């Protein structure tokens, strides 16, 4: 029975996490400021994140210790410590935002990317994802609390002064407040653009790399039409396909040479010289295997490193998801089904430490996906 012996358990695996989140999180931000090549705006918010996270092992798991026991504290004091957390979560989920709408700008708009989105400006973003998420999470405390019903037998039965409640998280905030604001609004909502954004970035290297593999067939496919025609107006036509596929590849060093080519070709077509056409498009045929197949699988290889970026962003994102959402399940149930009875403390303190070992998983998937992150992490080591 001794309430003491299951806190004691909760307890030291809840600081088991502190340690670690701090610890593994700390790892993150000395790398980006030690590593040159790991500033850039994506890290900047992967280092806000990583100080949220910082900041649940040093306060939010503190905190959660604290109104684990139900002390006696003014209403407002109390609902700080209960509302805390969710200012780092959903800074953490406007971080995670920002991710993805970066990774999808560097892969739609290569254009105007660096031009569009520089460090100055992400700074500024970062500030106001804070400002916000101050003002989401501490919301409670503007007057969307129960603190003006408080439980007085409860706070009586522990000996608690007068305009004390005991300091437990379902007595003092609102579950409307949880649900539907903080949950649905705040949170689901946010994760549901997340996957959004995320499917139009797979759906777009797709459809790019498809196009460099169009392109290409293109020129071939040309190339042997012209080998094999008869009639002078067929060399004209397959000719004029490479010209234009020879372009969107440009788009999509000397190609100035295949297309010059292309151009010498043609003119003969159009001046009935089919044999030395055909043996002028042949040249093409060396100047592909030269610079033409080079451009293809560097585009080819950078596109892929790009797409292995979005997919360790989304794995970050999708991770958040998992650790959170059985906390905001059990509250719906809390909410919505009153004949239920409630979730056993049990299951209520295994989500709440899932949440919280969500801080601790971040820098192993940086190690584990990200070349630059990982050998930075070995030299600081040494
Ligand atoms: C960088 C840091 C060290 C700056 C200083 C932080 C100080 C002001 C903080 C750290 C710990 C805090 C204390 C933690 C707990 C309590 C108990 C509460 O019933 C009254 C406030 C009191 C006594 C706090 C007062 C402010 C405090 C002393
Ligand atoms: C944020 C950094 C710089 C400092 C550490 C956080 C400090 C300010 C936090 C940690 C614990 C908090 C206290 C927790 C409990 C109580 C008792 C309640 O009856 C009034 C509020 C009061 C006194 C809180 C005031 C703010 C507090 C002291
Ligand atoms: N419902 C809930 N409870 C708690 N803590 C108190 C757990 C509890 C619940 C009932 C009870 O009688 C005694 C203790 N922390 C909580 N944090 C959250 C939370 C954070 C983000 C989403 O939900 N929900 N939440
Ligand atoms: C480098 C230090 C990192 C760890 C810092 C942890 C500091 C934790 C701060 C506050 C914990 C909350 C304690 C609140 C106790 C209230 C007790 C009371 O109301 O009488
Ligand atoms: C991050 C800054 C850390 C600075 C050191 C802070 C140290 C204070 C930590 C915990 C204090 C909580 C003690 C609560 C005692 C109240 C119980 C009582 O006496 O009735
Ligand atoms: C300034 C930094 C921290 C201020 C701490 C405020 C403590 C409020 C005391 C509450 C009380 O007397 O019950
Ligand atoms: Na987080």
């Amino acid at each position: 029975a001794p309430p003491i012996m299951g806190s004691s358990v909760y307890i030291t695996v809840e600081l088991a996490i502190a340690v670690l989140a701090i610890l593994g999180n700390v790892l993150v931000c000395w790398a980006v400021w030690l590593n040159s090549n790991l500033q850039n705006v994506t890290n900047y918010f992967v280092v806000s994140l990583a100080a949220a996270d910082i900041l649940v092992g040093v306060l939010a798991i503190p905190f959660a210790i604290t109104i684990s026991t139900g002390f006696c504290a003014a209403c407002h004091g109390c609902l700080f410590i209960a509302c805390f957390v969710l200012v780092l979560a959903q800074s953490s989920i406007f971080s995670l935002l920002a991710i993805a709408i970066d990774r999808y700008i560097a892969i739609a708009i290569p254009l105007r990317y660096n031009g569009l989105v520089t460090g100055t400006r992400a700074a500024g973003i970062i500030a106001i994802c804070w400002v916000l998420s101050f003002a989401i999470g501490l919301t409670p405390m503007l007057g969307w609390n129960n603190c003006g019903q408080p439980k007085e037998g409860k706070a009586h039965s522990q000996g608690c002064g007068e305009g004390q409640v005991a300091c437990l998280f379902e007595d003092v905030v609102p579950m409307n407040y949880m649900v539907y604001f903080n949950f649905f609004a705040c949170v689901l909502v946010p994760l549901l653009l997340m996957l959004g954004v995320y499917l139009r970035i797979f759906a777009a290297a797709r459809r790019q790399l498809a196009d460099l593999e169009d392109n290409w067939e293109t020129l071939n496919d040309n190339l042997k039409v012209i080998e094999k025609a008869d009639n002078a107006a067929q060399v004209k036509d397959a000719l004029t396909k490479m010209r234009a596929a020879a372009l969107d590849a440009q788009k999509a060093h000397g190609f100035d040479i295949l297309v010059g080519q292309i151009d010498d070709a043609l003119k003969l077509a159009n001046e009935g010289k089919v044999k030395e056409a055909q043996a002028a498009a042949e040249q093409l045929k060396t100047t592909r295997n030269a610079y033409i197949q080079k451009y293809l699988e560097r585009a080819r290889s950078t596109l892929q490193k790009e797409v292995h970026a979005a997919k360790s962003a989304a794995i970050i994102a999708g991770l958040f998801a998992l650790c959170w959402l059985p906390l905001h399940i059990i509250n719906c149930f809390t909410f919505f089904c009153p004949d239920c009875s409630h979730a056993p403390l049990w299951l209520m303190y295994l989500a709440i430490v899932l949440a919280h070992t969500n801080s601790v998983v971040n820098p192993f998937i940086y190690a584990y996906r990200i070349r630059e992150f990982r050998q930075t992490f070995r030299k600081i080591i040494r």
